[PDB]
């Protein structure tokens, strides 16, 4: 069992053409750039049928035309090994135990010379030797992680776990880098995992109390919110501290929650990270919270949200200073083999793109994994990047707990079958070199065993409480009865006043000084558009105080050139932020932060959400381009905006500025998929809305910024009504109107006798209604907009119908097809929410399989078509 | 504008410690690996202000303690340049020529020493001279996508057309990539690609009709489905033939459709292909459908199907023998540049993941162009291997046509704005080296101009039909009436003597075999349960002679450990397919195909999707490991499976299996989401049934 290749009889070669010495250094070079291929990081001596061998030539001497005859020849090796001259054998020794052993390291393909040399010093240097304290530590760690996995197997034999066993060297790898970063000083470890061993990390490396995950297994389940679903134990988050064993370091940990999609805590968690360093609020020599990231190897190499999210690493509104990659590697999925779950060499591959460096440590040396941990958070600290370790274990059990792998995998599980542990392997190690005694290792089993016992014991003599119906969380919050969201006429002049002061030097654009002047007179003599009504919610909020974030693909100028939130002089190329200028000059420490995000909304969208739950109090706003690019972010929208306080009693404030509406521009730049958002609501779980006015835009942010209410509130944005004369806000809405109008009364009603059909809208649709009723001098209609579709406002909308006595119809009238826009969710609940309300009649575009007509022309047909249904 | 760095004044350095024929080639292998950092491939003078500017110390010979002073000296090189000694002047004009001008190649990071050495020679052998006629021919092709990118300028100024501006070196190099595959005598290309250059690419490689485009303007569009909704003008596919303009090849040539969500398209297109590929049944030595694969670089960085999709390439049931990428790096998104767009150095740099080769090619040179297209298709047929094309370029115009770009990129649309284009500089590089004549320059553009001024007038002298109401697809399609789906009982005893017609020396897994001897002795005495009751049809449908092809995760076992279609030996560990056994021989040449798929949704059930597209005769079936886990793969089911006859009258006979039921394992184990599938029902689109028993499921 010696892995190298043997030495190859051959002649002498004589030292004519190449010379040796340059032989000798591309021997160097190869061993740097490819040693990782052999190296022993392997604990099974199992090779994948159907993966291809790569091609490892070049590490034999015979390929650089060296042979037996040159091992005890001299050769200049230019300072490798801090030595300028060294035989072919002691060069040979360097390399092999450098690249070779149970460490494989790719970082020649780093581009910057320091950081290749920084790597390259250390991985020459080699492990320093762990004294004999660190190595009971380590042998600590790994008793805890194994035990506690056999605890489970002999309690609930069979219950789902997804053990952690033939990969337990993961406890004290992580254990090694959170206790480096809290010698390095640092604030916080923010954890995203999967399944596998979650609840190993929960225990052994968060801190969560024993009994507690003693009674999930029993049933009684911790209740995040009050009436809340919940979820299966493996999808949990915790908080705990983690205190230096070698030192007088403190660090704080915590686990975020995630689905069981794999892979999607990614964006989420790098988020949180972002908007706990934003509040610490340490500068650029800061980033003091690491992102400690764990993925299997099926799910890191299979799922693109991984490379999606790794995209986002050094971008400037979403850089956190690298984050720590651990890759689970125990060479199988659930039954598909490497070979038919990848095409890379390595799961880790990824790695090579983005230029950060890959450590393959074996799983069943534990030192080695603990100086693998510790020498990456130290790249991370140093260098700001990403690094990613592959820690290459085995899967001991099938995917669960009640599968049998020998069905579909009998080769590879006759090698795994029988295994002695990587517990008993280290403690066998340590007593054969003399490093611990009998009594000790005997210790470290028994003392932790008691304890595991002791608690389970307080465990089963508590009472089971039965099974009982869950409520809901419907009134798990309280709404803000009586908050008012006017502003004062001082403070709108003010927002205003914000696009004249421009700095010294500064110049707008030709095309933009008319937006800004317009900004500046507005606030006094009106015509405010939905772009100004939107920057003076987000503005007021950052005057009082609060970080408000707005994110989004071409966010800063606005898809449709609406917002210019920063301006650039076209000469010197220089950026101006009006609004956070002025909220940084009042004194509340303020601040508007306005980014472009990558190409990307599952990651994108993910990142806001992550940012909203990592910092409570902040403002933050994801915008999509369109409304019909977010179902690219279902994951996101389905298992954490809609559904995380129901399961885990996570809150989110996230505001989601979703351009909608229909105005001829093919079926995948019209709808927000209204439909869906609204068959998602259940239980008051987020609010829904559609506003008509710029100024009742502005009250709808505010009363969300200025609540106790912790839910999301999704937007439907318009598109063509931003520069739509009719629908501009006069300052008073802002200043005189205190609250946020759920349902506008028609204000176009001479007498509300004579009205005999009154027509139910919402979106950018009123003014075409309102303007065909003016224009035929319609005195028996009545047009009612519905401004905030979930929560339904039916006491308003009752009101609004009671005061035409002698209305005989009600017509709901929408852009959207029939199967749907807010028709479908409107039909079902709005007739028992009131039931003297006359039957409903629909008026829209037909149903279709598609969202809208690819043809231009026949928008405008269906449209004519559709407002002469509704004028009967 | 000299681009190298100026030669540095220094003392000389004397022959002590490492010998400087070590430094030499230490030298070769540093620009062999990061030349390409230093390559001319950027047809701007520009550098993006917020991105990462990359070390590239080790190209410069005072890194190597070499000097202006060993210039003249000789060096053992080892057979670089096929010289055993050279000067290192003459090294690094080799090397400089090979890795520092117009093609910058990333290929030292491929393991296999025999893909490496290829690629080597080839690089450092150099671009071949072109014939006139070569160079005529490469001319017409420029001339032909900017003149059409003008013209709708002209015609159509307040249309949104995605124009191919900045980029019109693609239409050669697609055209060269596709030239070279007619030369290898393969049967297909099959091209997915995003919005940018669409309507240039239909009409000037696929060749689509140019009075259809012009109709398309005008607003009559092609309805695919009677009652068809339809869909814009840059979502549509296309099929045409190529003719090798020097040689007797031929190849078809087709345009897969594709919704406006980026990247979408490619799991699809590779699932098109393999359908083709399987149909023409050539074996290993086949292959001869080439995945040409176009991508945008904010796109191709960005989004994560991208590297999903090519995570597919080597397996068992996904192998196509290699995809051709090519990533038009117009070095902006929308309005995002590439310093807010990635963190990755090149958008290309996924092919470092997967150990392919990259070439980085200056879109101003068309001749590097050319050559790069040929070696990119040369590599595809001899490896079988990705091959990615990075062709550096830039975006002319705005986003759009009716955007300003220098409201937020002023100073990137300073060196943009009042450049001579692509064709304008190779014909005047042309008539300066004398291998082109006036006359001839200028009959090039007056013969297209002409041409399309011709089919204009045709168009607009044709009526213009006013807008009509679209009715609907529901009763496009006729229901089976009549059709019996019961089998004989021949048949059902011999579909159940599969499983006991075992080979000689074959034996069942100890767990297995009683599910085996279930299945003999149930087609005569009952109790047929879910699992036989599916693979009684497949198998039967199978026997007729139809290709069945069943994908998934945990496919050939089941999650549930239910279906058993491939058993294993535990001892020789050897497979045995009893359905496929039968099929092959009752002499329709019928094959019952079980894949274990990827962890993947998205590009999963794309692929199947493309392969019940690429072969309408085949039966193919995704199998979820839950129902659950169906909303990754969202964009192919609202895209793709429920619009796509609606919007391109693009039909499918996919079958989703998705397990479902609630038995109390979670919310991610339970729902299939069915209130999802049947909001998106209309028109009858699909159908979507819950079967009771394995008999109704059978039929
Ligand atoms: C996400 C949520 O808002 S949780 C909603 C909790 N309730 C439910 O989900 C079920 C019961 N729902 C209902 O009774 C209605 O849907 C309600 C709550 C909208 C009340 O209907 P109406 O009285 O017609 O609506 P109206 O717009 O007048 O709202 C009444 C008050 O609630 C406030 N309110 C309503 N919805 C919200 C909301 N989404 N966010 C904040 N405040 C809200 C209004 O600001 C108003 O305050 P006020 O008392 O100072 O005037
Ligand atoms: C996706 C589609 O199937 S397109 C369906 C076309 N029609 C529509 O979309 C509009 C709605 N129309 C209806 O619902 C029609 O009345 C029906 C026929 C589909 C409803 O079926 P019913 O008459 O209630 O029941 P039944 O299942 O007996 O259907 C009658 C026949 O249609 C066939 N059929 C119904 N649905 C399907 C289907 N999805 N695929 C194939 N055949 C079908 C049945 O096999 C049966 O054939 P038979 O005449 O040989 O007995
Ligand atoms: C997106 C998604 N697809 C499928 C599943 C089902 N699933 C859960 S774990 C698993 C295996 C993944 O293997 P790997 O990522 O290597 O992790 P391991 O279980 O080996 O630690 C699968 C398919 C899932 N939860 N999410
Ligand atoms: C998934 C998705 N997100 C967003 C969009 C909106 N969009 C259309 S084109 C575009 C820019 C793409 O840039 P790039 O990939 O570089 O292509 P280019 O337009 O520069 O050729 C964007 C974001 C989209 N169509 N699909
Ligand atoms: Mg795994
Ligand atoms: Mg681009």
């Amino acid at each position: 069992n010696v892995p190298y290749t043997p030495m190859r009889w051959a002649q002498d070669v004589p030292n004519t053409g190449v010379d040796k010495n340059t032989r000798v250094m591309q021997l160097i070079e190869a061993y740097r750039s490819r040693g990782h291929l052999i190296a022993d990081t392997n604990p099974l001596s199992w090779v994948q049928p159907g993966m291809p061998v790569p091609d490892h030539r070049d590490l034999d001497i015979e390929t650089h035309n060296l042979t037996i005859w040159d091992l005890d020849r001299t050769f200049n090796v230019g300072g490798f090994g801090g030595k300028e001259t060294m035989t072919l054998r002691e060069v040979l020794s360097r390399l092999r135990a450098a690249y070779t052993l149970k460490v494989g390291s790719e970082y020649t393909h780093i581009l910057d010379r320091d950081e290749r040399t920084w790597l390259q010093d250390r991985l020459e240097a080699g492990m320093p030797k762990p004294t004999q304290a660190e190595q009971k530590y380590i042998l600590q760690k790994l008793n805890a992680a194994e035990a506690f996995e056999n605890f489970l197997q002999t309690k609930y034999v069979g219950q789902k776990r997804f053990s952690l066993e033939g990969a337990e060297a993961l406890i004290p790898l992580m254990d090694s880098a959170i206790d480096t970063a809290a010698g390095q000083g640092l604030d916080e470890v923010v954890i995203g995992m999967p399944h596998r061993g979650r609840l190993n990390v929960l225990f052994n490396i968060v801190g969560k109390p024993l009994a507690s995950i003693f009674n999930e297994f029993e049933g009684q389940m911790e209740q995040g919110q009050i009436g809340g679903s919940g979820d299966v134990k493996y999808h949990l988050g915790s908080e705990g501290q983690h205190l230096q064993m070698f030192g007088d370091g403190e660090i704080k940990v915590s686990l975020t929650a995630n689905p069981s999609h794999l892979e999607a805590v990614n964006p989420v968690m790098e988020g949180i990270v972002r908007a706990k360093q934003d509040y610490l609020d340490k500068g650029v020599d800061g980033k003091t919270v690491v992102p400690l990231l764990l993925h299997g190897d099926a799910a890191f190499a299979g799922l693109g949200i991984v490379p999606e999210t790794i995209n986002l690493a050094k971008l400037r509104g979403y850089d956190v200073g690298g984050t720590i990659h651990i890759v689970v590697n125990n060479q199988i999925g659930f039954t598909t083999t490497p070979d038919s779950s990848r095409s890379m060499h390595y799961a880790t591959d990824y790695a090579k793109a983005f230029g950060c460096p890959v450590f393959h440590v074996n799983g069943d040396d534990p030192e080695a994994v603990v100086w693998v941990g510790q020498l990456a958070t130290e790249y991370r600290r140093r260098f700001g990047k990403d690094v990613f370790i592959d820690l290459v274990c085995y899967r001991l059990r099938g995917h669960n707990e009640a599968d049998d792998p020998s069905m579909t995998q009998p080769k590879m599980y006759e090698l795994i079958t029988g295994r002695e542990t990587v517990r008993a392997q280290y403690t066998e190690d340590l007593l054969g070199r003399g490093d611990l005694s009998n009594e000790d290792a005997e210790a470290v089993v028994r003392d932790f065993h008691d304890q595991m016992e002791s608690v389970f014991n307080e465990v089963k003599e508590g009472g089971k409480k039965q099974a009982e119906a869950q409520t809901g969380i419907t009134g798990s919050q309280k709404l803000p009865h009586g908050l008012e969201t006017n502003i004062s006429r001082e403070e709108l002049l003010e927002l205003g006043q914000a696009f004249a002061n421009t700095p010294e030097g500064f110049n707008y654009h030709p095309r933009v000084a008319p937006v800004a002047k317009k900004r500046v007179s507005s606030v006094t003599e009106g015509g405010i558009d939905w772009a100004w009504g939107e920057l003076l919610a987000f503005g007021s909020l950052a005057n009082s105080g609060r970080l408000v974030r707005l994110a989004g693909e071409d966010s800063r100028r606005g898809t449709f050139t609406q917002r210019h939130a920063v301006a650039i002089d076209p000469a010197t190329a220089e950026e101006f932020n009006p609004l956070h200028e002025l909220a940084q000059s009042k004194g509340n420490n303020g601040k508007f932060l306005v980014y472009n995000s990558a190409l990307t909304e599952y990651a994108g969208m993910g990142f806001e959400y992550g940012y909203s739950v990592g910092n409570e109090d902040s403002i933050v706003a994801w915008e999509a381009q369109f409304g019909d690019f977010a179902n690219g972010a279902q994951t996101i929208i389905d298992e954490y905006v809609s559904s995380g306080e129901a399961k885990w009693g996570q809150t989110s404030k996230l505001i989601l500025l979703l351009p909608h509406g229909y105005e001829g521009q093919g079926p995948d730049h019209s709808s927000a998929r209204i439909e869906r958002f609204l068959q998602l609501c259940a239980e008051g779980s987020m609010t829904v809305a559609q506003p008509s006015t710029p100024a009742n835009h502005f009250h709808l942010l505010r009363r969300h910024a200025l609540s106790d209410l912790k839910r999301p509130l999704v937007i439907f944005t318009p598109k063509s009504m931003l520069r739509n004369k009719a629908a501009a806000s006069a300052p008073e809405d802002f200043t005189e109107v205190t609250k946020f109008q759920s349902v506008i009364n028609d204000p176009n009603v001479a007498d509300a006798a004579k009205v005999k059909k009154v027509m139910l809208v919402s979106g950018k649709l009123y003014y075409e209604l309102a303007k065909r009723k003016e224009k035929d001098g319609r005195d028996d209609i009545a047009i009612v907009r519905i401004e905030m579709l979930h929560p339904i406002p039916f006491n308003r909308i009752s009101e609004a119908l009671a005061g035409y006595p002698n209305a005989e119809e009600v017509l709901f009238v929408q852009d959207e097809p029939a199967n749907q826009g807010p028709w479908p969710f409107y039909q079902e609940h709005l007739p028992e929410l009131i039931p003297n309300m006359p039957k409903m009649r629909r008026v829209s575009r037909r149903a279709q399989s598609s969202t809208a007509t690819g043809v231009a022309k026949v928008h405008q047909l269906e449209e004519k078509q559709l407002i002469d249904e509704a004028f009967e």
